[PDB]
């Protein structure tokens, strides 16, 4: 399943107990497009050797200011520990490609 | 009970003959605006001193652009022709807070 993390010390337990973990910065509103929400559920269910997190960044400040988010959705990939990739957009190759690539 | 808006003069009209005005800023291509739409629909029933109005943002370039709205859903209060309020996500405590703190 996705997890659902709004507390920082949460995440970086996980960051600590986990080997890779992509985090979806979210929120209860769009932008430009459609929502990414469903391909990242999806792909959550094909890859279940990564944790997938859900972050709304509304309920989230003390996180948003730790990653420094600006936008939404920003996915962040994070191996080890420590971050490799993140980008801001709901692009759906974006997304794959960085699963891919984990 | 809810208006639908999406040409510029015919909000401020309305904004400038009604007293009290909650304006739901939507896409229908956006899940979280499908989500509440029922509910701010729901309100809008309950709630008969105010006016309720739906902007679709597909087709409401030039409001989206004098009300800065660039997400939805995005709700307004307009309050004796002045924007008292506004927040953007489908939160719907947010929605009544407003609906009931409209100091009416």
């Amino acid at each position: 399943a996705v997890l659902h993390i709004n507390a920082l010390d949460q995440l970086t337990a996980l960051l600590s107990t986990e080997k890779v973990i992509v985090i979806d910065f979210f929120a209860t509103w769009c932008g430009p497009s459609r929502s990414i929400s469903p391909y990242f559920e999806e792909l959550a269910g094909q890859y279940n050797n990564i944790k997938f997190v859900k972050v709304d960044v509304d309920q989230a400040e003390e996180i948003c200011v730790n990653y420094k988010v600006r936008s939404m959705p920003t996915f962040v990939l994070v191996k080890d520990g420590i971050e490799q990739k993140r980008f801001s957009g709901a692009d759906r190759n974006a997304l794959k490609q960085m699963v891919e690539t984990a």
